[PDB]
């Protein structure tokens, strides 16, 4: 079947507790980014300049079309604070997977 | 589908006035890397603070914003006016279909997810 | 007629090689961003006050090229031939379609915006 690429932009905080429970749940793979990010959360002020750029984690993981759910589950639950900030996940079709070492394409390209 | 992410590659230099110039036509939401890259060969080499990159990477900007498909033009219009210089290495923007928009705090999912 | 990313996450010391071999075969245009990837190996171990600490994240580089779709598969060989060791994290390569590209500086579009100039 289909594979997608989730990519969640999260607190920096937040980056090792939804890697565990992430992996807890099979999803190991995953390629982690720093960025910078602005949304309604705003800026950083000081005092009374304006940082408007603030930290943020991008994680992608390429996963089945049938883990998406789970995946943006375990990310939502884990991430969340209910503060503005906490962040957006994106999934982005994903149309073919290659693994470098073996040339391996598919759903091998994801599996030991 | 609805939604669309656009991936802009830009000069260092430019990222405050674009930044500025969405944020101004209403686009807050966006996300920045910092990047380096090059562009298609020929032509008049590239130089980056004063010096020619005959081979090497130059460091670029990366902002991705994710809009509802109707944006896409007028975001990349605004990109290009505030970006462009007219010398090589100005940027190159690509546009991504974005299947599922979901906001971490609610769970909420599509144009809600990019609201208010 | 379309247009698509290949999107290569791959050793930080292999960035050199696949950038030349690349660009030797004439694909030129590319980004690159650092990263950090988990991989389903490991490894690393730490020790610290009698136990012992996995660290799971490792450096790696993203290169991420925007091609013609005839011209992905050549791409895909090229990276991995130059990327690969034949350890266990030499990296996977995806590829997401791309709509739409253009070229900030004249806007062009399309196949336009991905062409080389004169030499
Ligand atoms: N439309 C978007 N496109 C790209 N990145 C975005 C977008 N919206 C948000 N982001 C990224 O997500 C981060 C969090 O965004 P924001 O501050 O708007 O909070 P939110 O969690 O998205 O929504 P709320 O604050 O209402 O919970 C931003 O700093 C940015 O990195
Ligand atoms: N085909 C591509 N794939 C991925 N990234 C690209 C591609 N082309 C350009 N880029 C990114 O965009 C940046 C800017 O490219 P650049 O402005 O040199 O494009 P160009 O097509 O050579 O146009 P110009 O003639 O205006 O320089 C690059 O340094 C790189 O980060
Ligand atoms: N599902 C995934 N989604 C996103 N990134 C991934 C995924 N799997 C792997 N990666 C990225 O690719 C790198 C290589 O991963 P991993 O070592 O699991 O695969 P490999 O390189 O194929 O190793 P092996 O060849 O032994 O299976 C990781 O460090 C990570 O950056
Ligand atoms: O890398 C630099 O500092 C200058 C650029 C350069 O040496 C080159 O690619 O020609
Ligand atoms: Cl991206
Ligand atoms: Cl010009
Ligand atoms: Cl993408
Ligand atoms: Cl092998
Ligand atoms: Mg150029
Ligand atoms: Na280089």
């Amino acid at each position: 079947g289909s594979m997608k690429k989730v990519e969640a932009i999260i607190r920096p905080e937040k980056l090792e507790i939804v890697k565990k429970a992430l992996s807890d749940a099979g999803y190991v793979g995953m390629t982690v980014s720093e960025v910078k990010g602005r949304g309604v959360q705003g800026g950083i002020v000081e005092r009374y300049y304006i940082v408007d750029l603030i930290p943020k984690v991008k994680i992608e993981l390429v996963v089945k079309e049938e883990d998406v759910d789970n995946v943006i589950d375990i990310i939502c639950e884990n991430a969340r604070t209910g503060n503005p900030g906490d962040g957006k996940i994106f999934v982005i079709p994903v149309e073919r997977v290659v693994r470098v070492r073996t040339k391996e394409e598919g759903k091998e390209a994801l599996l030991e």
